[PDB]
């Protein structure tokens, strides 16, 4: 643990806050909220508080199911931002039914679930390293966005310099003195882009981080006049944001993807680990890259893995030692984090637990060998549409048990309905083409 | 030395930085960085932060060079605008391969290997006292440039009163504080135009403060409303920036171009320095003046002159330890190390190798003719960045001046900005064909 129930009482009050804010998250990683005054901190500590978690079904909730949430006292963060009455306050909650027990429909007990998976197969903890990347649009007069990119920076470019905007290093700063542990950040490849790499840590809590994340990057944003998003493509034809994983599977508190003696120094558990993503990646696509739009941005266009590569799924960075990691190119920041590890954490799992191996690492060759060129090898092509990503995660078979029933019957249908929607559209690019011609 | 990490370490803490900036340049001149709390400056020091090498190769990047990066201590500074949890520092780095070898493939890196080079010839220092030109415009309620100059002034008038912008009063007054050593600053030919000098440093030392000051004047520019550019040709008609550099070798501490009883006191070193530079201008100018835009400001003839109008190379008036040979056709659009480089290198093949300087120039070289240019010393420089990359390519020694490295995707970058201006369609194209054909 960390905090303690009197520790958050004598913080709360020696601090002054009048506004707890008890947060989760829906099965879309939306960040999910109910706001009580500082006055009931008690119902709430002893997990009393009861919500609609008809919420946490995306939007596709029918009924209004009741249940609780138990806030987890070493996540209680104080805003820096304050307001005129007091300070706010939150703690991150796991959903409960009535009856004590976990809802097997939130998205953060299901990866305690999956890693309690991992623990079965004596392994000390799973950590993560996200590089998410976002845009910063302007906000016109009246608040409305607008596709204003607020700077023209390029590629690790020294964007804005210190006397200015410079959200980025804002955010940072604030991130910081908020209680993140940053790497370093830069400016991305399109104008306007930036990433902010974090140290790693515990699945669960790297989530955690995640979420927490956007928000603080979306408000300070906002009191830059800009928005923030972490859409896949948000414009066609520029660099599309991404949010590469450091995946890194550890045992009796050691590194276990590591071999100070093996080639690549790559333990045996690695490799497998690695076979078994490439295994379920063109299918837990459909989780990773949620949204319509996150396949605008797959044109790791190929499926493969090495040291180093153009467009490559997989790639184990050179740091070795406890560094020894696995970034898996593909996921972005629309994906749910409890779902992104969740999902990729058993497909790495069902690897290990069934020990796989997975063709020689691709030389140099992906982005000018051809596809049927790629398809005479171990090679293949992540879906392109999230409906075709769709289908290839209803017919996985440990996908469906990495999320279970709730989370499989309620994501796969809403999902479903995200794309009729956007099919049975009719978008301004057809008139442009066959209005007239036809 | 001049920062041992002890001291740093006391400083970053007394003055409150709360962001390291580890900044450093690409193979195109763009300044660039990687943005680090205070709470990663011991990670940095021991040189263990990594970044996507490939951010140098530029525009043309590929792959990823899990590359490192290495702090110089003694470029140590702590920019005056404050963010607001705290300041903001900074070093300038050079790019290391994870076998702690230094990236072949860096400009900050390759100046200090024509550094030995220059070394390994007994010459101990190679100094440059740049002469950066630029001009400022005014800006949009929406934030956005425009060709509007801040002033209507003209040469070393007394641009803006005392009273009110001054922008490059204050760029200056800002510099000094912040350590820079400023000889002077006019305004130039040019409503809007403006030079600050700087006092001759070490060819490492002053490519440095040559990118520090275009990010100072850059930014305090739009703390006023206007907008640095020290895009050579900024528009038609006005005249063009450049910058302007004063070269000057030393060995053992003392000038090595001076010569009290000699004619015009110029040792050999001197006269065989200017020839390497005269027989080489037109094959670095593609370095020295990068931009496809810069050609547009050389419309020139090769040829060193004591004084004359717009000659190649000068010889200021002051010797003893001020004796210095001026290169009057770089502009500031070139990436700094990569000027010097290439000069350094076009300066040292004549040492090396003894060559005879053509006579100087005399008269105006705006009246000589053409088939002339192939008798007397009037060839003149490349026309357009193509003429200058073939050039460019020809020459050995400004091969070897950059590596195969350095070298191999210059000339690609280089390529492609041509081809795309080449195949685009300008409005003057239309203006002048849309009617008549
Ligand atoms: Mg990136
Ligand atoms: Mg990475
Ligand atoms: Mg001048
Ligand atoms: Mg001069």
């Amino acid at each position: 643990a960390k905090y303690t129930r009197e520790d958050i009482e004598k913080l709360v009050k020696e601090e002054n806050v009048k506004y707890i804010r008890l947060q989760f998250t829906d099965i879309l990683g939306t960040i999910k909220n109910v706001e009580i005054p500082v006055s009931q901190l008690g119902k709430a500590l002893d997990n009393k508080v009861m919500f609609d978690g008809s919420s946490i079904e995306g939007f596709v909730r029918i009924e209004e199911s009741d249940m609780y949430l138990y806030p987890d006292l070493n996540t209680f963060v104080i805003f820096p931002w304050t307001a005129e009455k007091g300070k706010v306050a939150r703690f991150i909650c796991d959903i409960y039914n009535p009856d004590g027990t976990p809802f097997e429909g939130d998205p953060r007990n299901n990866l305690k679930r999956i890693l309690k998976e991992m623990e079965d197969l004596g392994f000390s903890d799973f950590n993560l390293g996200p590089e998410p990347e976002f845009f910063l649009f302007k906000l016109d007069e009246k608040g409305e966005p607008t596709l204003e990119l607020n700077d023209k920076g390029g590629y690790f470019d020294l964007a804005p310099t210190d006397l200015g905007e410079n959200c980025r290093r804002d955010i940072v700063l604030e991130l910081e003195e908020m209680g993140f542990e940053i790497e370093a950040s830069h400016h991305e490849v399109a104008p306007g882009q930036h990433e902010i790499d974090f140290k790693y840590a515990g699945a669960v809590r790297s989530c955690d981080d995640i979420q927490t994340f956007k928000l603080v990057v979306k408000t300070i944003a906002r009191k830059h006049g800009l928005h923030a998003t972490f859409m896949p493509k948000p414009l066609f034809g520029v660099n599309g944001s991404g949010m590469h994983c450091n995946l890194s599977l550890f045992k009796n508190g050691v590194n276990a993807f590591f071999d100070e003696n093996a080639d690549l120094q790559l333990s045996e558990t690695a490799k497998h680990f690695i076979a078994g993503i490439v295994k379920h990646a063109t299918s837990f696509t459909a989780v990773t890259n949620p949204t319509v739009n996150s396949y605008k941005r797959l044109v790791p266009c190929y499926v493969a893995w090495s040291a180093q590569n153009r467009s490559p799924l997989i790639r184990i960075p050179a740091s070795r030692g406890i560094s020894t990691r696995v970034e898996v190119r593909s996921v972005d920041p629309a994906a749910n984090p409890y779902l992104a590890l969740s999902v990729l954490l058993a497909a790495g799992l069902d690897g290990i637990k069934n020990k796989l191996e997975a063709p020689a690492p691709i030389d140099r060759n992906i982005y000018v060998m051809s596809k049927e060129e790629r398809m005479e090898n171990g090679i293949v092509d992540l879906p392109a549409t999230l409906a075709e990503a769709l289908e290839e995660f209803k017919s996985n078979e440990v996908m469906v048990k990495a999320l279970g029933e709730h989370l499989f019957e309620h994501f796969i249908e809403a999902k479903e309905i995200e794309w009729d929607m956007f099919r049975t559209q009719v978008h301004p690019w057809e008139r442009e083409q066959y209005m007239s011609q036809y």
